[PDB]
């Protein structure tokens, strides 16, 4: 069947399937001018067993990239411009397109907390103050609600969305946790107004719980509160990420981490999804654990990697960077083949 993604009790209904998912992160999918390079991946991707993928749903600059290179949006105080040509938002339809041929599903953000691929740092730019008034100021938050409404209004009715995110990692670095509760109630409500078929999340790390043992990522110095932010009515699942080198933890304790937010998913009354997870030493190691914990926890209806690699017809790699998994390598067959097995 091919159907619309819906929650069933505490867990996701797919293709009238219910039950845990395997999945994997492709940011880079999204900016390809040849349809050929999304399609052999995606054939990949549904022949491993995977049945859902995050792609970036934004490409943000100040100044327009040389004459070829790929933009979405370009951000100005004297009149923004939104690309829907061949340069522009034609390559993440390439995307929606191949997910409908090959069965797969998507998760898609509208805008990154970090400057990669332009960020609130491009907002910045055009329209003043700085990434901590970004969400309340009205020149910005007026052109990211069109933004919103050009991306929504060419997939509303496609089968292909799992769902759409507000961002990616959003933050509010020593602020209130109420700045970003009344910014992602606004936001969606105003997504749900536009499209009634498909599910709605935040794209949050999951920072701020108070269940934890009181390491930093547990603690409020980030402007989230994750219980009070999967409470909010228009959300309809939680998400958080993973990354022990970055936040000076060790690899067990992700364990935990992973405990503590489900049981937080299920006290709201929903699921959570695991979705974006690395480690930068010996991988296969210290991530296969972390899988297993999430297939067995109540509460988890989930989870993803960072990320996939692949290559071309042309003998050309895809991005890369520490944490790839290369299609058929060993870490391949540790992380993906191993782990489809284990959930059926
Ligand atoms: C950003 O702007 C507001 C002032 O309008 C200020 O309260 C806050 O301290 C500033 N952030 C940084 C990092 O300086
Ligand atoms: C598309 O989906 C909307 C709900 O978001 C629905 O009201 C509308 O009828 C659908 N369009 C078609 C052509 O069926
Ligand atoms: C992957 O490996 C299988 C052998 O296990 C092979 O048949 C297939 O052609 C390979 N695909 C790619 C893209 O390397
Ligand atoms: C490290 O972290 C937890 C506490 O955060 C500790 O209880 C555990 O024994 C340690 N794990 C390893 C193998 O270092």
């Amino acid at each position: 069947a091919s159907s619309f993604v819906t929650i069933s009790g505490t867990q996701f209904n797919i293709d009238g399937k219910v039950g845990y998912f395997a999945g994997t992160n492709c940011y880079w999918c999204s900016f390809l001018t040849n349809h050929a390079d999304v399609d052999s991946t995606f054939s990949h991707i549904s022949s491993s067993g995977l049945k859902v993928v995050r792609v970036w749903g934004f490409n943000d600059v100040n100044t327009q990239p040389s004459p070829g290179q790929i933009w979405f949006q370009k951000l100005s105080a004297t009149g923004s411009t939104i690309n829907t040509g061949a340069d522009g938002l034609q390559t993440l339809d390439y995307v929606v397109q191949s997910a409908e041929q090959h069965n797969l599903k998507l998760i898609i953000p509208f805008v990154n907390n970090w400057s990669d691929y332009g960020g609130i740092n491009a907002y910045v730019n055009a329209f003043g103050g700085n990434a901590t008034t970004w969400y309340t100021n009205t020149a910005a938050q007026t052109q990211y609600r069109k933004y919103v409404q050009a991306v929504v209004s060419r997939y509303a009715n496609s089968t292909a969305i799992f769902a759409w995110e507000l961002g990616n990692e959003p933050r509010c670095n020593g602020c209130s946790t109420d700045v970003i509760v009344q910014w992602a109630t606004s936001v969606s409500q105003y997504v749900k107004s536009l499209d009634s078929n498909h599910l709605v999340t935040l794209g949050d790390e999951g920072l701020g719980l108070s269940t934890g043992d009181g390491a930093y990522p547990y603690t409020y110095g980030e402007g989230t509160d994750f219980a009070k932010n999967v409470q909010i009515k228009s959300l309809d699942f939680g998400t958080f990420h993973l990354y022990p080198d970055s936040w000076g933890t060790n690899y067990t304790w992700g364990n935990g981490w992973i405990q503590t937010h489900a049981a937080a998913c299920l006290a709201a009354g929903k699921p959570c999804v695991f979705e974006e997870y690395g480690a930068q030493q010996n991988p296969c190691t210290n991530e296969a654990p972390w899988q297993t914990t999430s297939l067995t926890t109540r509460g988890m209806g989930g989870d993803m990697f960072w990320q996939w690699g692949d290559t071309f017809a042309n003998g050309a790699q895809s991005n890369s960077d520490p944490y790839t998994v290369w299609y058929n390598s060993s870490n391949w067959q540790c992380l993906v083949k191993n782990h489809v097995d284990a959930i059926n």
